[PDB]
């Protein structure tokens, strides 16, 4: 085969609804079925395939393991995978290594398998290159070295990752990593607006950028916004300047007051969000996503914004529409692209977490939105399930 | 690959019963095993292989969301499919997209795959082209836009397809579109009697023509029937004139006085029908398939007639033989074509629903019957399910 | 690909225990798992796979449906497979056709499916060539128009197949016929010893000649023996001479008095038997099974004799080794060859039963035996099962 | 395809945790899965693929047949094998053939599967070339036949395995098979230290040289070291000399008082050992594992040492990491090699059964650690199972 490159994006000018994955419609009592209880869900496709990864407890629905099933961390958590439109079970899914932290990438050629392990002061990251073992790297601020829980994004061979290391409450200064056949061939230091950047979202805006929106878990509801430019191997970091502010918890839009820089209030904890990029003849849309609920974890709009440096131009966003209502859960989100025959069609996923609390079972749906044809976002997902049943 | 074109039709002067799949034989309490809950099954073949697709509601039996099972239109429905011959499950089967109307159809190279989502009053016709999704089509009548249930038609690369949008009790007017690796590249305009059409199962009479025998609703027990050019890219409808009406529930066979074109009376509901061509050298067979009931859902029976115009011949259909028994339950029919190796043979799919009413659990079986040597038809297919079980 | 033809057979001079298949080891109440209810299990090998074939009631263990699960003929009955080494489970098994009489062959291009269905006085044979049904042969003599339960044979393109039609006590005149890409070319009308031939086990003694072991249910103990020539296209049968009466019931060796063609006693009812041949250059070694007890189906021997006219020579068969212990159950019995790289290896498989009478469920395990090495036959075969779990 | 040979090991210098396969994370009766119930885990990797290869009882938890489950031997006793990273279920596996002791390797073309079947006084080593059954080779002391239960070793199509007979409390002296397309073309007679040799555990140390740490249950805690010279087809066996004892039980390192070769005490009983070879330009180094507890298989720490010879140096090991915590149970381990791009990535298995005695089931999980950049191993292994549920 041939190395991919990013293409220009495929004809359209909405998205629409277009599948989900709810794999806790079969966990029932009475149901025989054994669906892998997972969080951080993300999707990555290849020339030919989408994989749909997760982070697994080693626990299925029903069973005997719920206890732990609400941490993040823990020496059973996996990497694991089916092919997108199969349900994540204890007999689909492929295991591909132990992990609490994930990402992966195919670059033409080959998958690119990404996973970070150990304890908490002194964890590591790994990456598998097809079935081997090739690569890994050390955490740098003994405080929880983590990565972006979606896919990574390759180029002529080259396949490019956020890393972060620090305290979830304080200083986490994220690096990223230049991967070729799975070795680490390059370290990138961002330069700019650094002090907390984790959970990237990234994607090409072109041949030469490669652009991110990010968490701020400690200081501010911006999200920060990773320019990396590959054929210098450079990159640099600010907070977009949108009064549509994109985490959770946020205050209202445009309340921060200050210029595009500013922090200010109510901007501790945070969520992964969607981005993703339709890229033009001359013109680039951006895509995000954010919880309908300004505090809690309900609920999902999707906004657009077409040109612009994201960095200074604090218009709002466009609402294009409700892909989760309030009165639906709505965590984590992660953007991807499905190649086409001949052009790319960007995608939005959405994490649905079943949560009752730490006294049962802790898992989660995935709802996937993507370009297709014109006009409004027309309908919105419910993940079914009864966390009683 | 290259694009398929419709071939001469395997020899055989017959149909016989091929193949069941019952997945519900399956489904006990006291059983272990996973079949999906669905509704309007269809089958469609490209060059290696056979797809059986269905509609599921997302839930097993045995399980515990059975509630809401024997409604069509809900935000968790969705087009799935097995290789024909596998059990659909929550394991083997893979989900294509959201969807409470469906259909499908591979062009030689690859396979389109088609859904309808959305509300009541702005539904959303979706296509995917193997994996990605790279078109759409909005509602035109605001009243439940929709699609076959059964396999789409491509040749030289053009898929053709019906859709319609109306009341259900008063008019839908369909119109045809023409798809080409995925992408809506012409909407084709009926004219003739075109009061009221849905459901319309098609296929290839020959390079030339597209023909369907589709479903009035509302008016009529004639059959409407479509014939669609594919070099000009027009369409004409009107009734099937034979005595034999196929819709369910109708009036006693030539009971309906008039021309060709009368509705006349107990023509309100419906059913989609089996339909099929077997094309000869120098003749036509068309082949149908009807309810034993004239009322109900019960049984399923197989007639033929070989050439004549069907707008225009009043003559009675073939009886070939009972596929289904009148204890059994027969409700939506569908045709088929596999690929042998030199020639195409024609099938004919019928859905058994199992129903006991809306306070349980509400799905189907599959019976296959398909052109094979010489005589008569021989036996019919029972699904062998105890619904209590 | 290549059409396939008879090699010479590989090295050795023992059979020795391969591989047992015993679904129901994991058929428990209190087990997870859903084994599908079968019998009448055979093997066919093509140059890259095995497939493992049976005839399954459509029900699983544990399960609701055991009633009927006793008898042969019903309109659930279906010819299901899996790669051979798999577990024929609901998910794992493939249906191929409605039947409850069946066969499978490949060609060197493609797999031939054979499956009888229908009503007793006007059964059907049909044939499907990979996805395609193909053909039929309608019953000659209205009685349970019927086929070998084990492999057929091909050679450059024509595969050959017995079947037979008649009463089970009473006349049942075999046939074969010749199938080319899925459709009869040709009718061979055996002559000889034809009163009652039926479920041959059959495989090439050469590229000129096919034999077949066959089972008389109402005459005699000893195995029908038919030499079909394919250059000629015509077949001849007598009953084998050996004092070694292989079929069960049976009287003890050598007490049937006469010449080689005397009937004489105890010979109603009977079983498929395993016969497999071993073609060396200069010389042919034919293996055979039978029951351990002469009247209940208990245990399965294995014997070979090398050279010789089966149809005239009394000898007794050499006793090679106890496959099934007297205390299990034995059975059916088939012959299949494997294709290693430069040859073909010899290979007898034994249908196990687990019967508890009609009140339960009923089923089979499959135990495999192939030539391999030197020396002598080391270790037999239990099923393992309880029923009562 | 080409043979394959041993290449230059992949860059790095510590080993980490890369994956773990804990089937019973599933198996409780409030679950609905159902793992197979195995011991003696391996693992061998091929061109494209590893396989997880086992010795199951044919039993799944839950279930009815945990009786019997901690024997080593009877007739029910299968190799099986699943894709490295899926579960091996009832589903999954692959059962390949009878066996209570087991190898397998793949040469470049094809897997050699080996199986050791039959009775205890006169047992049988069965060999598998892909679908074919090939060869086999007869007991030669007459007391339980056995190999290496770890993968066998090929290089220009030459696959190298050790076998063993005899009593495992006294003399068991073992010799190796060289193996072509599955046929045995030379046996080979070790001399040197031969006492008691088996579950060597082999790689290559260079396209001269083969070598292994095996297991002496009798005499000795040291592990019985061999050097076979595939040129000239020789092999000679001493014990390793170093003060760092292997096998459990074992007495304080450096306690055994003599020169290189002496036993001394504590010596009977045993385990078999993890072992690989990191191959580089001008040096080698040579990894193992061993059980934390000195007398308990609890545990299992990883030592290495680069260059000398083993069968004289005296020096310890280095202890790398603990890989298994003394509060986890440590049984057999084995090494292996995962084949990258243009390089050799070596690794070890571990497992880690679930013992209760034998009035429950008694089955494992599988921990696989593998050479993976710099630094020291990180992160210990957790089975994570409660046998009660
Ligand atoms: C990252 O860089 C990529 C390489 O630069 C870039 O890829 C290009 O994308 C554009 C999309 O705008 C495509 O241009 C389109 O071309 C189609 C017709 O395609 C045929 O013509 C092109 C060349 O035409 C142009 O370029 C030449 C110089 O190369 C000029 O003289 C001329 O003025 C034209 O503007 C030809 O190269 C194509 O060949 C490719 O595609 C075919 C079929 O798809 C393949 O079979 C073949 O292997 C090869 O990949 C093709 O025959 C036209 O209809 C459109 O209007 C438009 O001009 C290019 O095809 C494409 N180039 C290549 C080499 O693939 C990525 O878009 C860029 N990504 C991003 C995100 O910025
Ligand atoms: C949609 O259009 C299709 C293309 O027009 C049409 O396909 C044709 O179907 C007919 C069935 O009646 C086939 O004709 C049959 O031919 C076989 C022997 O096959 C060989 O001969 C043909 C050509 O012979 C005829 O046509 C030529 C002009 O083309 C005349 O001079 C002459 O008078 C003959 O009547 C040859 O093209 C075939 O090659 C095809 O098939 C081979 C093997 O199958 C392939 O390897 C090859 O790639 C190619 O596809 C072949 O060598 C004869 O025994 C029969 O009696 C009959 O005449 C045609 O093969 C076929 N044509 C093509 C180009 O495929 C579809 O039937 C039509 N569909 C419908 C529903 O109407
Ligand atoms: C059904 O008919 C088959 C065709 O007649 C027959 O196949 C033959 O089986 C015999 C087994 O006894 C093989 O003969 C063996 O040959 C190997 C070395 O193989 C190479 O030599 C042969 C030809 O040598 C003989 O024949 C020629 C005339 O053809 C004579 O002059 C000469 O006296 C020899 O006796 C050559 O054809 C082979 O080529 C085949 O095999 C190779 C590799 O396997 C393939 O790559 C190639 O495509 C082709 O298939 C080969 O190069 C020798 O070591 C043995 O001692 C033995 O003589 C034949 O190979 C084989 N013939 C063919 C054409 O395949 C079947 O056995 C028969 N079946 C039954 C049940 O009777
Ligand atoms: C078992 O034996 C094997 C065969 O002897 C041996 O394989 C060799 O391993 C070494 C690792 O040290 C490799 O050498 C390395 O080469 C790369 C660049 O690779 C290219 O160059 C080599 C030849 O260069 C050397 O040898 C020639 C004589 O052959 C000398 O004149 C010269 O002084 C050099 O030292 C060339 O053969 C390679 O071609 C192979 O690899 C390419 C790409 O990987 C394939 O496409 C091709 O089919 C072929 O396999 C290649 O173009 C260099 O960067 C390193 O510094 C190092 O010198 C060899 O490539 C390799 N040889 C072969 C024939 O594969 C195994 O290592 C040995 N195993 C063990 C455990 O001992
Ligand atoms: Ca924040
Ligand atoms: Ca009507
Ligand atoms: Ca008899
Ligand atoms: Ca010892």
């Amino acid at each position: 085969p041939e190395w991919t490159y990013p293409r220009l994006s495929c004809p359209g000018s909405t998205f629409q609804k277009a599948l989900l994955i709810s794999p806790h419609r079969f966990g029932e009592t009475k149901g025989n079925s054994a669906p892998l209880i997972i969080r951080e869900p993300f999707i990555a496709c290849g020339p030919k395939e989408c994989k749909h990864f997760a982070l697994t407890h080693y626990a299925a629905q029903p069973g005997g393991y719920y206890n732990g099933t609400r941490g993040d961390r823990n020496k059973l958590r996996h990497l694991i995978s089916v092919k997108l439109g199969k349900i994540p079970t204890v007999e689909n899914s492929i295991f591909h290594m132990a992990a609490w932290s994930g990402s992966a990438c195919h670059d033409g050629k080959e998958w690119t398998y990404i996973g970070v392990d150990g304890p908490d002061n002194n964890a590591l990251l790994k990456i598998k290159y097809g079935e081997a073992y090739t690569d890994t790297y050390h955490s740098y601020a003994n405080n929880i070295l983590r990565t972006q829980e979606s896919a990574c994004n390759c180029i002529g061979g080259n396949c490019y990752l956020m890393i972060t290391d620090g305290s979830a409450s304080g200083i986490s200064e994220c690096r990223f990593l230049k991967i070729r056949e799975g070795r680490i061939i390059k370290e990138i230091f961002p330069t700019g607006r650094v002090k907390h950047t984790e959970e990237c979202t990234c994607g090409f805006a072109s041949n030469k950028t490669i652009e991110c929106a990010c968490r701020d878990n400690s200081y501010t509801a911006k999200r920060p916004f990773v320019k990396l430019n590959v054929e210098t191997d450079t990159a640099e970091i600010r907070l977009m300047c949108t009064e549509t502010y994109l985490d959770t918890p946020r205050p209202d839009d445009g309340s921060i007051t200050g210029p595009c820089e500013s922090n200010g209030d109510k901007g501790s904890g945070g969520i992964k969000g969607g981005f993703v990029h339709q890229r033009m003849a001359s013109k680039i849309g951006r895509w995000y996503s954010r919880t309908m609920s300004k505090t809690k974890r309900m609920g999902m709009g999707l906004y657009v914004k077409y040109d612009g440096d994201p960095w200074t131009d604090s218009d709002a966003l466009a609402l294009s529409g409700v892909m989760v209502s309030m009165e639906e859960p709505g965590w984590y989100s992660f953007g991807f692209e499905i190649k086409d025959k001949k052009c790319d069609v960007p995608c939005i996923g959405i994490e649905m977490v079943h949560d009752g609390g730490k006294e049962t079972w802790h898992s989660a749906a995935t709802a996937i939105y993507c370009l297709m044809g014109s006009g409004q976002l027309l309908w919105d997902t419910v993940t079914g399930v009864d966390m009683a049943l």
